[PDB]
Order: C-alpha cells, then structure tokens, then sequence
C-alpha cells in the first residue's frame, strides 16, 4: 500500500459512481438551488494535502507546530473575501473557518444571543419544499411572512410585528426569493426595536460581489454566506462582521471568532479554505462580473419565455439569478413537475406558493441560472431550456388526467409505455443539447 | 475562461503555498494531534464534481432532481462504515453527513436532550492550548476528573458525582489520553443513573476498526467519530446509533438533528472520500498499519522512559504518548516552539496536577509517521531529535527570563539559531527519504 495509487485502480465501485455524477452534470440541464460547477483550480486545492493539517484556533495565536503555511492561507482567504466584496479592512473583518452555510448562521446566533433570546427570519426561507430548527430550538424564533398578493416581503407586518416580539437579531435572507431585499428598510426596523441585522446572502453572494445587485454590506451589522452557490467555489461558509468605532467600538470579532472556535467547531478544513480562496480571487476579476451579468440576463430571459407561454411567476418575474414558477393556474403541482423534470435530466425542486398552507402540496417550482450560465449558456439557450421544461410540464398534465394519487402518477411515468417513450424522447433531446456545451472542473471527474 | 485551467497557471500565489505545505509535510516529523496523511484515492473524491451536488435531506426521501448518484454514494458509505466497525445492519445505523467531529457530537446532544438537560464529560478532554464549549452554553455540564496522581480516569469518583448530579448523557472520550477507556464501567454507571452513554472515539477510531484495541460499540449505544485521525480519510464526522430492539428511537431524532436542525446540504465530495477510506479500513493491510501504530507508540514511549522523561500514566496502550516535562525543567510552551523550528510538530498539554499554569506537558502521536512506513527503530530515532530539542530549550531557558524573551532568543541569538538550523537539517534529511501517501506535488 503506497497510499498514492489512483481511485479508479484502488476503488472501482466508487470511481464508477464518481463518473456517473460527472456524466449526469454534463448531459443534464442543471437548474437546482443556485448551484454551480466549481472550477478546476479550486477543486485541486480542495482535494489536497491541506486536508491533513490540524489548525485549531486562529492565525497569529496557534503556538503548536505546523500551522505556519496554513496561517498564511487563512489570512490570504480573508483579504480576498474583503477584496471580492470591496470592503475596507479597517471597517470589516471576516471569519473563513465555518464548515458550511448553517454553521455560519449558528455561530453568529451563539456569538451575539443568549440562549432563549429572540430571532426573526422569513417563514420557509428556502421554499419549504422538504415540508424544529437550530434557530427554533436554542433560541426563540418568530417568522415574518411574504405578502400573498405581491409575493414580496411584507416589510410592514415585519415592522409592526417586531415592535411587539422584541427580537435581538433579525435575519435578512431567503434562498427562494426572486427579488431584491430592501436591506435599508430591514435596517430601520432593527434600529428602532434595538436589534442586530444579519444579512444571510447565501445564494446571491457572487452577484453582490460582482456588483450586479445592491450590497447588503452598505446596511448590515453582520453578513453570512455560502461559497458554492453563485460564488462558484467550494462548499464552505463565511461570517463577515463590522469592526472599528460606531468612540464606542463594535464587539463582533472576538465573540464571532470564539463561537466558531471553541464553542461550535474543531479545527478548520484548510483544504476548503484554500479552495474558497481560489474562487474569491476569480470573483474579483472582470470575467466574473461579465458572468454575473449573464446570470441575470439569462434568468430574465428564462422568466420572459415562461411568461410568453402563459405561466404565472411568483412576484411577476425576477431581478435575480432565480425565477419562481407558479404552476397552479397551469394545472400542475410542484411535486409532479419536479419528478417529471428529473426523468428528462432537468434538475429543479418544488416551491411553496405565497398564500398556501403547509399541508398543500407545493404548487410552485424554483429555477436558477448560475450553473448553466457557467457552461456559457446565453439567452437563446435558456429560451430553449424553457421549451424543454414546458414540454415536460405538458407530459405531466397528460399523466395528471390519467392518474389520481401522487403515487399513481409516479408509477405511471415509469410503467405506462406511451408515457415512458415520450419521456425517453424528451430526455434524449435534452441530453443531446446539454452535452455539447463546455463544463468547468476536471475532464474525467 | 473555461474553469478547466490548472491551479498553478491561474493562481501561482496559492499554488506556491500549497506546495510549501506539501513540502513541509514530507520534510517534517509530524506527531501532532493524531493527524494523518490521506490516500490519493480518497483525495480524488474530495477534489471532484460531487462538490457541485445539492442533496439536503436523506437517501430515498430526496424528490427534487439530481440526487440519484449521491443517494448511492451516501448509502454505500453507510454500508462501508458499518462494515469497517463490524456492526450488524439490523442493530446499527450510521449518519455520514456530519461536517466534522464537533458537529457530529453537537447533533447527538440536540437529538437526545432538551436544552438545560444535564451532561458530564471529561474536563479538558482535548488538552490545554487551542462557559467555553457549546455543550456548556445550551446544556448544564459538570466535568469529571482524571486522577491527579496515577494519570487514569477516576471511574469511582465519576460514579459518585454522577449519582448526585443525575445526568441525562455522559461522554466517554479524550483526544489527550494515552489509555484505554473502560467503556464497560461507564455503561454500568449510565445504566444505574438512567443516562445515555455517548462514546466519542474521534482520535482512536482507526484502531477500533482494525480491532487492535477494544471496541466501544460493545458497551455504548451512540458512537461519534472523526474520519481523518487514525481512519486516514478526509476531514469529516460520523454518528453510529442503535436500531431494532420495545424498539430504539435514535434513528429519526439523530437524522432530524443533522438535517434540518444543524446542517444544510451534505458535502458529498467529503462523504465520497470517507467511503474510499472506510473501504481501505476493512482490509488486512489496514490492520498491519494499525498494529504498527500501537507498537510505534510503545517504541516512542520506551525511548523517552530510557532518558528519564516522566510520562503521564507511565506509558501508552495507544497511538499517542503524553510526556510530562515538569521534572525535566521545561514547559509545553517552550517545547512545542523549539520543535516547530526544527520541523517537528506537537502541542502542549495540561499535566494532571496543574489550569492557568503553563502546561508542562506534550502530546505526541504515531499515526501520521507510521503511514510513511515508519518502524520501531525510526521512532526511537525520532526521540533522539525531540531530546536534542528539549536540551536546546534548557540551554535557552537558563539564558532568558520570560517567553517573549525566550522566543526572541531562538531567532535573534547567533549560536542558538545555528544549532537549530543544524538539528533541523538532520531532521529534514531523515524525513524526506520516507514515502508519502497522496499526490506527488500537492
């Protein structure tokens, strides 16, 4: 055992699996949950010897051996994050250790709130498509809601209801929201009621960095994010925090750092920090701004094509990487569409429409442009992506007429021969279209 | 821009640093914190398109598109994990999503306890340096004790205080303890006081797989671990739990605590790397490696005993040895610093008789160097270099008063820095010649 023998030679079972995922990403239309195709350079650092370094604690104050290079990476990653978001290092700091998105938010909560302190966040922030929570368990949550008429945040009810609830922390964030969040309005409500504003910009950070949308940094105390959504890097988290005066100084740095370690996490994933750091250098470039504009252009193109075929869209359209389809008028629910699209190699997830209760089978569907725009899709290509989605939906409506239960519907897609061929036909064309485009990452895996 | 260009071309600055870490890993003696060197096959899964795959939820119940392949990698990793610890699928399940060890443990607390329920773990379970823990913040913790004279865990005193305190959960686990933990005895206590036994085998779990030390699964009903210490995999975490039988109710709650309570999407690249490594862990080869880790610890202990270093608890049954430097007249602060400057990695440790006192100890481990085909004679050779480091430490501790002055002296003094550079070069020669698991250059 050398320890240096390839994956394909030493573990065929797993290499066979790895290749199926690479083929699927290449052959399919990837529209799911603001995901992306990570670059080769970032991935190289992600699966590297940096995986082997213990480095509990923080750069500067690690006195045990070996953490000297890893210090310089962590400190580099910070500067590049502050650069990507055009932040004054005197006014802003950043903690690059959080293992993913949720651990980033959890570390902010435990840093600034006592157990049982009160938090407010948007109800069903990610769509509610998987029907307690950290927020709800160790602290006292109260949701604010979307306004069912407009599909936008009901900032009024949020302002009115927060005066009564008295939260110490309000979250400004939603991964299933196709419009721009009014951070200044959220800052009003927080200052009045005497609360921290946390901008969770998980799925839109690359857009914020490229300056194709308004920055929550101009208004938020704290900003959390992910690094694998619209930022195009590795799966990781970040926590940005203000520092300096306003002379009463901010006290975020030490509490936020102490919450990540030692309160919640162990030693950081230095492989992940380096892969993030690669992607953030990439994000600073003009190439990434031109990409981010194309993301918006493509999502708007997608939105228009759906509208032009008589689809309803939650909130009328988009200012965003996302477009939320409301399928209820068209006659299909989200679970049904979600499934049918999988079988023709199109990844989406269902989404709860504003107005509908928990027990209604979500009638919407969340789509997003980041992944495919990274494969050099233009507006024409997304217009043609919608042709494929619409055809898939029309198969669904045919099968809805011939079936009753969700389980009847689902079996009928596989077993009815006239349906399984129409799906196979749409799958073959979808796949003929998608393969032709380039793909970021490695050739083979 | 393709996103397909090499790291060295598109980011020379980062590539430089990456190779400095790889170089430092090859030329150094690496004894810190039970860390290891990950297989190339494992790191190839880690550097992969699996990074791109969203899959919040669990296999079989993920109805959004794209998850078909990742459903299989997750379930395969579970079977490969239950296989590696010789666990029957009817009696044991395993959750392979924890982002690391501390999330793996935190998920178990929230799964089983309410907030403010009572817990008991070992005081300073990791050691010294770097209401503190999240376990202290949300729950009501009262620590249990090492016996300050012997070095071992005070099982009698633990049972005394546990009768008073009425804990709901007890944590068996220390990443700074050179001994076997009497899991039978801890279950006897937890049965008596009606409490859950959690076994955090984080640092030792590779040894448990290879059957070279006794298994906590015999006596515990929840087991957490890491996958990058003795298991040699990528950085991650696991939660093993009972199922079957009057049935167990751990599966649903544990799963809910991981998602949606504490985590978002799983890291499927890391899960896939773990799965590569648990396959490696099921082989006779891995058992050779693990026996050699235990024997290289003893070989390291005995060479330190043979120069009259006191070791906490007399020695080791383990992958690591805990060196008491209070007799020798140096502290863990100065020791780890000198060793760092001659490419030897270790960390300071609190000795049983003392907290706010500079830790007069040292934690050294086999796993990493044993993975470079180090034998007993190579570890006695390691102790030679460590001993020369300690000696230089005493040489400087005489000449200088405070740590700020001490550390400055190691760089600024001409005669010391040359004797350092000389020792360093003899360590870097010795180590560079050994083989290294992983990629050639990064």
């Amino acid at each position: 055992w050398t320890g240096q023998e390839s994956l394909s030679d030493s573990d065929p079972e797993m290499w066979e699996l790895l290749q199926r995922e690479k083929d699927r990403q290449c052959r399919g239309l990837e529209l799911i949950a603001s995901e992306n195709f990570c670059s080769r350079a970032a991935l190289e650092a992600l699966g590297s010897c940096l995986n082997n370094r213990y480095s509990e604690g923080y750069p500067g104050k690690r006195y045990y051996g070996g953490a000297e290079v890893v210090d310089e990476i962590e400190l580099l990653c910070q500067r590049r994050a502050l650069e990507a978001f055009d932040l004054d290092p005197a006014q802003w700091g950043v903690n690059v250790q959080p293992y993913s998105g949720s651990p980033a938010n959890l570390a902010v909560y435990t840093a600034l709130l006592q157990p049982h302190d009160r938090i407010m966040g948007l109800d069903l922030p990610d769509g509610g498509h998987l029907t307690i929570s950290a927020t709800s368990i160790f602290f006292e949550s109260m949701p604010y809601k979307l306004n069912p008429k407009t599909g936008l945040i009901d900032y009024n009810q949020l302002a009115l209801t927060a005066r009564l609830f008295r939260p110490r922390l309000i979250i400004a964030g939603t991964s299933a929201y196709a419009r721009l969040i009014d951070y200044a309005r959220m800052r009003e409500v927080c200052d009045e009621v005497k609360a921290h504003l946390l901008a969770d910009m998980a799925h839109i950070s690359g857009l914020v960095a490229a300056k194709v949308i308004p920055s929550p940094f101009k208004h938020a105390d704290i900003v959390t994010t992910t690094t694998h959504k619209t930022l195009r890097g590795a799966r990781s988290g970040l926590i940005f925090y203000r520092k300096g005066v306003k002379e009463i100084p901010y006290t975020f740095e030490d509490r936020i750092n102490f919450a990540v370690f030692p309160s919640l996490q162990g030693g950081p994933h230095n492989h992940a920090i380096a892969a993030v750091a690669v992607a953030l250098k990439q994000a600073c470039t003009p190439m990434f701004r031109e990409y981010s504009l194309q993301v918006l252009k493509n999502a708007r193109a997608m939105a228009d094509a759906l509208l032009e075929r008589g689809y309803s869209l939650v909130s009328g359209g988009t200012d965003n990487h996302l477009v939320l389809v409301d399928l209820r008028p068209k006659g299909l629910d989200g679970a049904r569409a979600e499934r049918v699209l999988e079988l023709v190699s199109i990844t989406a997830n269902k989404n709860t429409c504003p107005g509908d209760r928990s027990a209604i089978t979500p009638g919407g569907l969340r789509l997003g442009a980041p992944a495919l725009t990274s494969r050099q899709f233009r507006e024409d290509d997304f217009r043609r992506v919608v042709d494929f989605i619409d055809e898939g939906v029309n198969i669904g409506l045919e099968v809805k007429s011939k079936t009753a239960k969700l389980q009847d519907f689902k079996s009928f897609l596989l077993k009815d021969s006239e349906t399984s061929q129409r799906l196979a036909n749409l799958r073959q064309r979808v796949e003929q279209f998608a393969r032709a485009f380039p793909m970021p990452g490695f050739d083979e895996h």
